[PDB]
């Protein structure tokens, strides 16, 4: 997997490649209809990384809220993500570190920011540009060589670094989806 | 074991092969009468890999629900699969990963569409064919070459899938139980 | 141990060999008064493999409910044994694999038909004959040459399997008890 | 330990050693005033291998009972055990295998039948002798060597086999001690 | 990471390095917003070593309260320290030694008085200078060449810590963060 | 694999499946043109269990002596493949137990004997019946039920083994090979 | 790696992948100008599998030889692999089972026949096709599939084959290289 | 295997059983030929426990010396197994403890006595009788129990030791072979 | 450490960081004179990676060659490399896997072309560019999105490479070291 | 530690070292004021081995039942010990073998007997002398040569054997401490 | 194994008991003709513990030297055993520590003193008694209480201290074997 995250000239991207792994053997877009890593939560669009099923429990669990959780800041994100950790173990049988791990990456799209949610619930706001999945450092060097192009908008930036991964790395694959928003002001 | 499924021209159709193991021992269609690895469920055949038993397991968990469940869709056969899950252990004694593993892959057929559901319960809808068991690989390279002949229906492209595993993996074996039905409107 | 069951012309048999092991002990018929790995539940016959305390345990415990167990359908004998394994670890103190073990294969016959249920409950109905136990190898070999001769009713078939395994492996031994009845149309 | 149980002429004999050991360490009768490793319960005599302090567990747990129980068939003596088992986990703190082990074999005569249950509950009636504990293969190939001899009776055999074993195995030592009693019409 | 606290002349500072880590991965505050290791506790400044979470928890963890903590004597911290070892466990799903570690290290400073709490709830008062975080050996070096140098004040030592820290160590990157305060009396 | 010898009436005959895997993967007679686990030395037929690779290793070391080894007797059996041990690990590059083990068990079947040599160089000579590899008991089973039938040969009794091995084994399959010959005078 | 190997219609023709991994890191012949896994030697052609070290290995020993060798019969390439084997481990560096693994399994066409040779020395020959290397599961189901379909020749067929891998394994890749030869009166 | 040795009234016997096993798979003397797991070296009979090869492996080593050991002291025989210990590591393959075992039990009966040497070469002269092979125990037991009844000689005991074993542990196996001699008058 | 190496518009360039690691410590090129990680072997320079030592044990082997070698094709690199890893064990104290390893990652430019050595004598030629090294990732991504951007040459784009290892990843540092050179006819 | 309890001519005596062990550190009566391993409980004397706490333990346990136990028989003192094992677990943190070790062997003497405990509730009744602790062979040793001297009395035998012990073992020391009693009509 | 060794009122002394252990098995001297543990070399009797191997290897040994060996002074005993060492291990197959282990401890008694090697060639002279072996520390107490005793001489002190060994410790057995010579000027 690799995600992508862009912020650039009031614009904000977001993208995911589309393959999906069991074992060695690869499921591309070509053979799963629902081959999307990138699902819609309220306003936010949610990249997941981590086993092709937390994109189903994810969808499920917020579904299942009384409301959509708010992703728009460090410590509303981190609050939602440590109440997501409790109903992983408790609901959807997730299983050394110093906290336990959540298992998936995922960066969060949304009209007033871009953030990142580490495994271990490591909530970071992105100025820039950020990547996660196993073809994060292919899309970390692709964006930081064409972020200052004047030619590529933000959703140009985040389709780059994954096509990067998925150039050379076996466990990404395109197509590549993406979305793309204006920044709130 | 092979199950395999397959979506072409209007027609859905579902394969096994027949063989179970105990150990390296066989048990063929020849010895054992049950040998059958589909089972219906509703109006959805449901193919079983993993061991023997869970065919067992899941004709009596679903034979105990007050309604057929509703498996023509990722996210309601994801909402199913989490809920049996939780009876496998209590109820079935079932005994690393991000997510507990069912221990058994299953692909679902119904004229609303072909699904998969793997150990970790990642639904997936499929729009070509696919396959589950030791025996897959065969069956993929053989439905990949076999998949676009014109005299081959849905059903004999699904049952050639089985077959090739048959005939080099000591984990299935013929004779190929199929179905097959029309994709609904 | 070594336990056969064998359906031939209209005549259901089973047959079990007498000897105990304690370690590389041996512990025959000769000085074993109840040597017997055959009981009767209701109108079936129970041929049973593992511990020699599993004989004891199951009598005790089909005696113990209000009626015996109907063990004449897959789906029967299924219900049952899940149900037994459930009380062989909360009364009888039984202690990896996809599904908890019940530590004990055995082979049923009743009239309706032969049957056979594996320590993690897998349960066959057999067409012609099978085998359990460390002997089971050697009795279908030897069943399999003998099922066809005109000589051999079933009795003599399952009969003959146990002595093939008595004749080479460690843990059967001489003498073979045996039961027939017809098969119930 | 050697424990020994013989039925021949009308008669039933029991033997035990008389030899406790700490590690290395012997404590002999000598010694030690409580050699005795058969115990009487009811109308039974039972003798004890394993530690030496499960005569006492015994003597103690049977002492509560508001009666002493029948050990006069296998089916009668597995219920006893079976319960017994409960206690020493639940009150005497007790401690790979199919079933949990009671960490003891035990011999059991009384006037209608010689008996012996092992470690994991295999409970068995003897139609002429055996012999349980470190010390019994000694014993019994000595009693298969005396059984027969017209001079030696019950006790006469159940004491030899109880003296072998003292002659050449480290965890037996005389004195012996036996008991012999009618068998009942 | 690196950590400094320092106290000087009527005035205490307290300095962090800004980079965070994933893996051999380096997440500098050029592309991270919330970049930020030390927060801010009623008139405590707290700078946080070990995950990059804790932050976010502890933010979170003092938000919570009914007033700011006491952070101004050894015996307040250690027992507000305690109570929160307590969350950590039981909310925010913190996971050999003497006691439970608490996985990170910290250092307090107010107006008075600075000081530490390792991983282990020990509470320390400084007089000087100290340093917490993989970084620190080398802080303390600097620091101790600096501290009594006339032209640098308690922030400039505090600075001055961090930047040797981040010229040699893996776990140090520039920018630092810095605060300084009056001593009261 | 399962290798099957078999001696009644003045007959010796000796039989084996043809099916070699490769992991779970199953490599038939309808794929490999060289299935046979059976070869012949001297006027001796050798049926091999263990890996595919060691027909070719006994083939060529054989091959390779000044004559034919005479495998006979248990005592010169017992030479042979003693001298066999340390050109398979000194030649052919073989890899707890007693002895070393050679990693094989054979049948040896000629006019003067029916003999076998398992893996830690048990030379045996049987009288009636035996199998080695992995499908053995399921043909010892067989071969038991039909040894004393009229009707089967040596090399009925012998095929029947490796049929119930294949039958009922994962690492066994049809077709079987069979060699028959006559009984020296002796 | 996937490499394939058929005979059809007086025809014979291997084919090969052209793919590298270097961990999850693909190197495809788009990157890779020496991407070939299939050399000559003598009349043969040889298709390696295994670290793409081997293929430099092989060219280096068998043009370092007197002759070409003759890889015609099983014996003959026997005797070459087996000594092969000695110069891998003596000047190519190579490094539980019955015999030493040469690591590398090949797959050899010239006109007298189509042939296999396993890590572990296996000469095989093939009367209609095979593969080698962790694609070959799917190779072997699609060239199954498509053998005896009269418009595929035996090229057609061996590059299906690889196709069909590349498809669904991460350590195969295209273009597909093939070669064809006549099979010799 | 059981494994027995007697010296009883002027005679000396020697058994064992005849059962192999291969796993918990068992080759008896009714299919197997070459069932005997004693041999003749001079005028000593030697009885094996262990491997089934060891028969072969010893026969042929015993063949290949210029001339049969005598075998007739404890300092003869540990002199000569000594010797042989190097012979199965350098020419016959093979394989924590004080000192390297050989892998073997065994009994040697000849006129000059009974003798034992267990796998660690301990040899022992023996005074009544004894018994080697996972079957011992009870061979014991049951000689223990015979050696004094009139009624039998020494390849009575011997072989009833053998008999024992053979009825109550899965590794021997009835028939029984047994030898007998006479105690020579020198001892 | 990051080694990249382009081949673009007829001109060749390699490139490299001088950052050096020991353990967590960083030994910048501020610091080490010798902190060059490319050195020439004939008209070659080749580029190195894994430890330190390398470039002085490469320098010092092929100091004391006979006449330098030519690394101009992939057969004559891996003649090289063999023969070094040799020495490399012999003479230099070197210390799973298919073949041995030499424990160093290198890339070779001359101007008859780019080519790559790893680990395992793995020689490729290679068509566009390539890197090695810990950063690798990063530098491959980079080059990827820069490589067909016209005002950017060969050398600019290896640099760029080098660039975007060092700015995410831990064991690369500025400053790049580069050097470029003409594709010979 | 060695204790000793010896009874001879109408006396019963009992007696132990004075030594404690912290490590390898010796800590002898003159360093450490209640040095006493010998405590009272009713009429009876109770000498203790294992940890030193142990006296500490019981002595608190003991004084808090509403009267002194029964010690004087094998049946009461194994009650009165299993009863106490529930208190160490329990209230004084105490934490493979057939039974739970309490962790101590102790010896007691009173008028009506001389008995023991070992670790695992073994209760023995003597009848001449025995020892524990890990000097308890010499003391077995020094004890059966002395026993029968009419010049030495039943103290002076269980005193000889402490000084056994202390004269030969790292683990007891001098002086050594004893109580004499009249046996009971 | 016990041996013993006394210098008292110018008689020397060395005793041992004569069981064999093979497991938990006994040879008594009542079974095995060669049951003495000490043997002759030249004036001094040498006790030998460890395996029963071990006194047919001395004996052959120092059979085997030009001249008896000088064991009468403590230099000179450390020079046999060292030599004798090497000796073990190359021609006797003699298999953590300071030094290598000869597996056995011997005590050596002779007119001009006695003196004992441990399995760690530490030899050392005594001054009154001591022993070796698993029942040395019941010895050593023993003789320590019978030393004194003025109507014991050397042997009967030597023989009380095997008898001591033989009554508690399960390796050591009667009869005792002794032999006694006069303190040569």
């Amino acid at each position: 997997t690799t995600v992508t995250i862009v912020r650039k000239d009031g614009r904000i991207a977001i993208a995911a490649d589309t393959l999906t792994k069991w074992g060695g053997g690869k499921e591309s877009a070509d053979y799963v209809a629902n081959h999307e890593k990138i699902i819609r939560v309220g306003d936010s669009y949610v990249a997941i990384t981590g086993s092709a099923t937390f994109k189903l429990i994810l969808a499920d669990y917020f579904a299942s809220l009384d409301e959509p959780p708010q992703l728009d800041s460090v410590a509303r994100i981190f609050c939602v993500w440590n109440t997501l950790h409790g109903a992983l173990k408790e609901h959807y049988y997730l299983q050394e570190d110093d906290l336990e791990s959540s298992r998936m990456d995922v960066l969060i799209a949304n009209p007033r920011g871009i953030f990142g949610v580490a495994a271990h619930r490591t909530v970071q706001e992105f100025s820039k540009f950020y990547a996660y999945g196993s073809g994060s450092p292919y899309a970390l060097g692709a964006m930081y060589a064409a972020y200052r192009a004047p030619s590529l908008d933000a959703e140009a930036v985040a389709r780059l670094g994954v096509m990067a991964a998925a150039e050379f790395h076996d466990e990404s694959g395109l197509p590549v989806q993406s979305f793309v928003m204006e920044l709130s002001p």
